[PDB]
C-alpha cells in the first residue's frame, strides 16, 4: 500500500533479507530482477516471468525512448499496461547504454547528445529528460541519471566523473520532486560512483546521503575489474551507504557473484545473463552451467536440472531442448530462458531462507563447493 517501505526481517553478518513494499507490490530481498529490454523479458510472457517467482523486472530508458518512444508509451497507457506486467518495474536511467550502444556520443555538463544506433538519432539525454522519460513509462523505481566511469580509470578521471554524477544526482532528485504524481507514487534511487577508490566512493556516498534517496545503487562495477576487485570494492563501499535503505548492485548476475555480493550487503540485482545465455544454449544448474548443445545431451532424458522446480524441468528433457537449440527453434530459447530465470529466482529464495534461518554462511559455502 505505501509508496515505498523497506523492512529488514533478518540479518547475518552483512547479509540481510526483507521486503520492499510499493503500491504495485511487495519485493522480497535479496531480489533478482529479470531484464526487459524492449518492453519484453526476451522469449517470455509476463505471466511466465511472474510464474518463475519474480516480484519486479527492469526496463531500460534507452531502448524504449528510441522504440517505440517514451511519449508514445505514455499515450498508450504506460509500460505496465503496454507489456502486460502489473507489478513493480525499475527503470535504468539510460546513461550506461547511451555510452555503449550509441553512435557519436557527446558528453557535456548539461547531459549527453548521441545518435541512435538504428535510425537517425533520437538525440538528447540529461538528468531531467531521463527522469521525465521514466515518468512517462510509469516506472515504480526511477534511477537518477549518471555519467559512466570506464575500467580502468585514473583517480582524477574517476573523481571528475563521480563529481559530475553527484551533481546530476541532485538535478535528478529535483526533477523527480517537481513532478508530484511521480514523487507521490514512485521511488528514486541514487547511484554511488568512484571506481575502485574508496575515498571517491566515500565522497559519493556522502553526497548521495546528503541529497537523500529511497535506495542506493553501487555503480561502476562489473565493467571489467574482475570478481576479486568487485568484491574488494563492495567490502568498503556498501558500508558507506545507509543501512536502512536497499543496496542495489547494477548489472551483476553470475550466480557466484550474487551470493558473494549478498554476503557484502547487496539487496537487489539485475543481469541479462539468464535470458541471454539461455538463447545461447547455456543452462544454469546447481552443479554449474552446462551448454545444452553439447553432444553428450543428445539422449539425456533428465531435466536441465534435477532439483529445479520450474515447468520446463517438470516437462521436458535435456535431449529435447538440446535438439530445439541446435535446430534454432524458438521454443528452445523460450524453454532455456524460463528455466534460467526460474533457476535465478530459486537461488534468491534459497538465499533469503538461509539468511532468515541464520545459515546463509553455510549455504554460500555449500553452494560454491557444488557449483564449482
Ligand atoms: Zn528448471
Amino acid at each position: 500500500r505505501p509508496r515505498f517501505s523497506f523492512s529488514i526481517a533478518a540479518r547475518e553478518g552483512k547479509a540481510r533479507t526483507g521486503t520492499i513494499e510499493m503500491k504495485r507490490g511487495v519485493i522480497r530481498t535479496p531480489a533478482f530482477m529479470p531484464v526487459g529490454t524492449a518492453a519484453t523479458v526476451k522469449a517470455l510472457k509476463p505471466e511466465t516471468v511472474r510464474a518463475t517467482g519474480a516480484d519486479i523486472i527492469l526496463g531500460n530508458t534507452y531502448h524504449l525512448m528510441l522504440r517505440p518512444g517514451a511519449e508514445r508509451i505514455a499515450k498508450l497507457g504506460g509500460l505496465h499496461s503496454f507489456m502486460g506486467w502489473d507489478r513493480p518495474i525499475l527503470t535504468d536511467s539510460g546513461g550506461y547504454q547511451v555510452m555503449s550502444l550509441s553512435s557519436l556520443t557527446k558528453q557535456s555538463e548539461e547531459g549527453v547528445t548521441f545518435k541512435s544506433h538504428l535510425d537517425g538519432s533520437r538525440h538528447m539525454l540529461s538528468p531531467e529528460r531521463s527522469i521525465e522519460i521514466q515518468h512517462l513509462l510509469g516506472s515504480d523505481i526511477v534511477m537518477a541519471f549518471y555519467e559512466c566511469t570506464p575500467y580502468p580509470a585514473t583517480p582524477s578521471r574517476a573523481a571528475s566523473s563521480m563529481e559530475r554524477s553527484m551533481r546530476w544526482a541532485k538535478r535528478s532528485r529535483d526533477a523527480f520532486d517537481s513532478r508530484k504524481e511521480q514523487a507521490e507514487n514512485a521511488a528514486l534511487f541514487g547511484i554511488q560512483q568512484g571506481s575502485v577508490f574508496e575515498n571517491l566512493r566515500q565522497q559519493s556516498a556522502d553526497a548521495l546521503a546528503e541529497i537523500g534517496f529511497d535506495g542506493y545503487a553501487v555503480g561502476g562495477l562489473a565493467v571489467g575489474e574482475g570478481q576479486d576487485e568487485m568484491f574488494r570494492v563492495l567490502d568498503f563501499s556498501v558500508p558507506m551507504l545507509p543501512d536502512d535503505k536497499p543496496h542495489y548492485l547494477m548489472g551483476v548476475g553470475k550466480p557466484d557473484d550474487i551470493v558473494g555480493a549478498v554476503e557484502r550487503g547487496i539487496d537487489m540485482f539485475d543481469c541479462v545473463l539468464p535470458t541471454r545465455s539461455g538463447r545461447n544454449g547455456q543452462a544454469f544448474t546447481w552443479d554449474g552451467p552446462i551448454n545444452i548443445r553439447n553432444a553428450r545431451f543428445s539422449e539425456d532424458l533428465k531435466p536441465l536440472d534435477s532439483e529445479c522446480h520450474c515447468a520446463v524441468c517438470q516437462k521436458w528433457s535435456r535431449a529435447y531442448i538440446h535438439h530445439l537449440i541446435r535446430a534454432g527453434e524458438i521454443l528452445g530459447a523460450m524453454l532455456m530462458t524460463e528455466h534460467n530465470i526460474a533457476f535465478y529466482q530459486q537461488l534468491m529464495q534459497k538465499i533469503r531462507d538461509s539468511i532468515s534461518e541464520g545459515r546463509f554462511s553455510q549455504f554460500a559455502q555449500d553452494f560454491r563447493a557444488r557449483y564449482f
